[PDB]
């Protein structure tokens, strides 16, 4: 408390400190309001102040959780608005894959570390509230905060660093043990025996209390399995928290939207999971009570779904030692279900990319996108990219990779064999091929150097083109060599995308799937 | 003494959010950051500076460096100095026969900085795995990479490369942010021995190859076989070329092709003088374009493939002020490269380093720029493409 130094607070440029009239309050409200008070001047967390102060927060009584007693809640949002931004504390939850093996560990809660760690004297003036008198015969009793308050905007990155201060000649003095901290608490974990680890637990205790926050008791201390942000931490391995999905007929649309996050959050360790239909059906903005009914196709991912659940699955911690290994496979149109394993058959994390909404791309560019989408994560968690090991043959992966017009990597990979095997279903050739039908087309007839033709009723209202390219399939033959009035064609044709997501490219790709060459030019328009 | 430094009017400092690094980088990072604070060059912030400014690490040699992104800083101070303060450009660099790039950037690592400016230059550096927050940091010494930096530290480069260039006149020194370049009309080996004597001359007064002649315009080039589909390809070159150049007319060509036809054939209508002399209307190089000296510079860089990138830098579209075409490793590399070289030959020619076009997506650069960069400057690139 004490040796806690204090952080410069200041309000933004130009801003006032908060002026708030406080409502009157019911006489229970008022009477456990004081007592309360009164208790904390006695241990000093407030001080009584004096009328010459014009700043004040409301304060507003509420019955503690599953308590009679009235404990005590001071609204802060004008003076979170008045205040100038500090650092964020970091909104990302330790992943359990990434944390390594230790012999112990302990989870330590600093108690009341809000109201342990002080705060700035300028700053002690606007953060003054009332509690109201009965009657209106005298202003009330007034009060202000020595020590960070709850629900400040800057009470967690205050409170963070003021622990990394109070930890860090700790970690200087015993370089083995590692702290992660997360919110308060504190966990620990040393690759010491428990006789000794008991020993340096307890000498962090020690320290903590005498720069003057308070932990738990070696009793009270939580013994394995821990419980922690949905996920179950035993000795040895890492679970995500049993799920269950609900069994209710009729879905709403919140119910679509929980059961999506439900199944998301179970992809991390369980593999396999699909939710791509589900998603589908999301896309539509509706209410909340809105009921929409499921697709057969939904129905099937959703059986699918909770039979993979039924199974229970565990992952296994990091050893730095080793290498990673990450998998690919692909589960279906879109889907792509990864695999980051050290050791064979022990997964330290599963996971699956979803398509882009409203895609379609050829299959190699999706495997590219999700070997990003992996090293990124795997930056982000262990901090070195995996070894992939992935479905495309090498020769099509140089061949789509020259051809392509963007620029496009992949970290070190070998060749897994499974299937299905990501190919690209037709390669057009960039020469012409002699002795075979010249063909032009128009947005739809065949215009042949043979002397063949036709005519299609345009709609008087492109895709007539797009017919016209795949009219151009059917009736030429096995060699053909065609020429298209507009750019858009080529492109889509060129892109190679093995997607299939519509009708007139489903046609097009049957149809030229079998023939073994096809050659596009573009020929301006004519003027 | 301390300079006024001071931001643009209405703007607020850094707020960028650092790009997770491999744990070596960050090893690097934290014992070069531990070094620097010892010798008093950064100390800690607590949480009540909010801004912040990415920090990457780069390989030049065995030893890791620090490049700091201060883009937005920049954005928001160099308008402010160059107006303030500023460097001016010699025209001659770009005639001159060798000119090399002496990295100066050690100087900037003494004089002191504005105690006001010092909180708008934090830069943090992350942890694996959320493990510990990042141990952030502020500059007390003046800043490597930002534009401030060669303002405030221009007396002092003056006053120390006066005796050099009064003894050498020919010598032409142009500084920008943490590189000196250094031109001369002598042989290459007269050239290496004065490079030898000026950075002598700096290391005394405690201060710590590229060929712009050989570069030209690229040329461009527009069918004695008479295949349909050259002529198809020559119509479609012309009319694209049509927006470039005025003259350039295809209607002759056109008529060669009179509709339907078989795709390989084999004749010329009016002889084929169109195509000689289209590619004289082309092998004069384009006339019209004038620099503009309050306007951004952009470059898109097109995938040729085969290990070839063309660059066309252009103020407004349809006016290239520069065309070139390079030569080549994954495509990252040669993207890194590729820009490189074509942004200091920018600095080389003009003042400024220009916004980039870049083919490669988004997240991909942001994954693997990092290992691939060896320049200190860094450009506005721009991570969307055009497709060419
Ligand atoms: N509730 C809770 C809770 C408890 C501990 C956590 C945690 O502990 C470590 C702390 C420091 C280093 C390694 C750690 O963990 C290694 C792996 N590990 C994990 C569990 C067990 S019982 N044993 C073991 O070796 C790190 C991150 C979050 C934690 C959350």
């Amino acid at each position: 408390i004490s040796p806690i130094e204090t952080v410069p607070v200041k309000l933004k440029p130009g801003m006032d400190g908060p002026k708030v009239k406080q409502w009157p309050l019911t006489e229970e409200k008022i009477k456990a309001l004081v007592e309360i008070c009164t208790e904390m001047e006695k241990e000093g967390k407030i001080s009584k102040i004096g009328p010459e102060n014009p700043y004040n927060t409301p304060v507003f009584a509420i019955k503690k959780k599953d308590s009679t007693k009235w404990r005590k809640l001071v609204d802060f949002r004008e003076l979170n608005k008045r205040t100038q931004d500090f650092w964020e504390v970091q909104l990302g939850i330790p992943h359990p894959a990434g944390l390594k093996k230790k012999k112990s560990v302990t989870v330590l809660d600093v108690g009341d570390a809000y109201f342990s760690v002080p705060l700035d004297e300028d700053f002690r003036k606007y953060t003054a509230f009332t509690i109201p008198s009965i009657n209106n015969e005298t202003p009330g009793i007034r009060y202000q905060y020595n020590v960070l308050p709850q629900g400040w905007k800057g009470s967690p990155a205050i409170f963070q660093s003021s622990m990394t201060k109070i930890l860090e000649p700790f970690k200087k003095q015993n370089p083995d043990i590692v702290i992660y901290q997360y919110m308060d608490d504190l966990y620990v974990g040393s690759d010491l025996e428990i006789g000794q680890h008991r020993t340096k637990i307890e000498e962090l205790r020690q320290h903590l209390l005498r720069w003057g926050l308070t932990t738990p008791d070696k009793k009270h201390q939580k013994e394995p399995p821990f419980l922690w942000m949905g996920y179950e931490l035993h000795p040895d391995k890492w679970t995500v928290q049993p799920i269950v999905l609900p069994e209710k007929d009729s879905w709403t649309v919140n119910d679509i939207q929980k059961l999506v996050g439900k199944l998301n959050w179970a992809s991390q360790i369980y593999p396999g999971i699909k939710v791509r239909q589900l998603c589908k059906l999301l896309r539509g903005t509706k209410a909340l009570t809105e009921v929409i009914p499921l697709t057969e196709e939904a129905e099937l991912e959703l059986a699918e779904n909770r039979e993979i659940l039924k199974e229970p699955v565990h992952g296994v911690y990091y050893d730095p030692s080793k290498d990673l290994i990450a998998e690919i496979q692909k589960q279906g149109q879109g889907q792509w279900t990864y695999q980051i394993y050290q050791e064979p058959f022990k997964n330290l994390k599963t996971g699956k990319y979803a398509r882009m909404r409203g895609a379609h791309t050829n299959d190699v560019k999706q495997l590219t996108e999700a070997v990003q989408k992996i090293t990124t994560e795997s930056i982000v968690i262990w901090g070195k990219t995996p070894k992939f090991k992935l479905p495309i043959q090498k020769e099509t992966w140089e061949t789509w990779w020259t051809e392509y017009w963007q620029a496009t990597w992949i970290p070190e990979w070998e060749f897994v064999n499974t299937p299905p095997l990501v190919k690209l279903w037709y390669q057009l050739e960039k020469e012409p091929i002699v002795g075979a039908e010249t063909f032009y087309v128009d947005g739809a007839g065949y215009v042949t150097n043979k002397g063949r033709q036709k005519v299609v009723p345009l709609t008087n209202t492109q895709k007539t083109e797009l017919q016209a390219i795949y009219l151009a399939l059917q009736d030429s033959g096995l060699e053909v060599n065609i020429v298209t009035d507009s750019q858009y064609a080529l492109g889509i044709i060129q892109a190679q995308p093995d997607k299939s997501e519509s009708e007139l490219v489903n046609q097009i790709i049957e149809q030229l799937i079998k023939k073994e060459k096809v050659y596009l030019a573009w020929v301006p328009a004519h003027k």
